[PDB]
């Protein structure tokens, strides 16, 4: 039901990997899939997106940032380990693993479910939302159909979860979700977000979700 779990890198330099694909190559006995594209995020910023798939790795790059590129992985399959030291060896960078604190986590909620449309229309794609705490463990759970009627309410906004969904959690309910130790948020048959990682129903992330990633790890 929700089979791709993905670890998040950061890379200390931003990659080409036209330039070394090959090298990849012969080291895999393989000729790997390789797209690269220049994507756009509205706000209502301009990316450079690898896909390198075999196990599927995911990068995105910025020119105009301090930490430049992360990458993102899932699968397994030792071939990702393979992959890694290669980048290590071939490109001599420094990667580190990404930890989601909990307002990146929350944003990575919103960043999941908002997209922008051809004409710049705001639209959500809703499902039912699971928040996890740790302290023991409880869980509160809003339904897809709620989820709208917040949305709506409140009503546009590009960040619901953070904009609408927690302060009227804090309004109707009494609670303070930043006052609490969220350990994930569960978008029901679409996506957890955890700490360490981020699990998905399909074998891919939202581009907004990348960005907001890449932009969590700027020093």
């Amino acid at each position: 039901a929700m089979p791709y779990t993905w670890k998040f890198l950061g890379i200390s330099k931003q990659l080409s990997l036209e330039n070394g694909i090959a090298k990849l190559n012969q080291l895999l006995n393989l000729e790997v899939d390789l797209d690269i594209q220049t994507i756009r995020v509205p706000s209502d910023d301009e990316y450079i997106r690898y896909e390198m798939r075999l196990s599927k790795f995911i990068f995105l790059g910025n020119s105009k940032m301090e930490v430049p590129m992360f990458l993102c992985y899932c699968g397994t399959d030792n071939r990702n380990e393979v992959v890694l030291q290669w980048l290590k060896a071939e490109y001599g960078v420094i990667m580190w693993p990404i930890k989601f604190e909990q307002k990146t986590m929350i944003k990575l909620a919103d960043a999941s479910i908002v997209h922008v449309t051809k004409e710049n229309i705001e639209q959500i794609t809703w499902f039912s939302s699971k928040l996890y705490f740790e302290p023991r463990q409880f869980s509160i759970e809003i339904p897809r159909e709620s989820c709208e009627g917040l949305a709506l309410g409140y009503g546009n906004t590009m960040h619901p979860y953070n904009d609408a969904i927690v302060p009227y959690i804090y309004n109707e309910t009494g609670m303070a979700v930043e006052r609490l130790p969220l350990t994930s948020v569960i978008l029901a048959g679409h996506t957890k977000i955890m700490r360490e990682s981020i699990v998905t129903s399909t074998r891919s992330l939202r581009n907004r979700v990348l960005a907001v990633v890449l932009q969590s790890i700027q020093f």
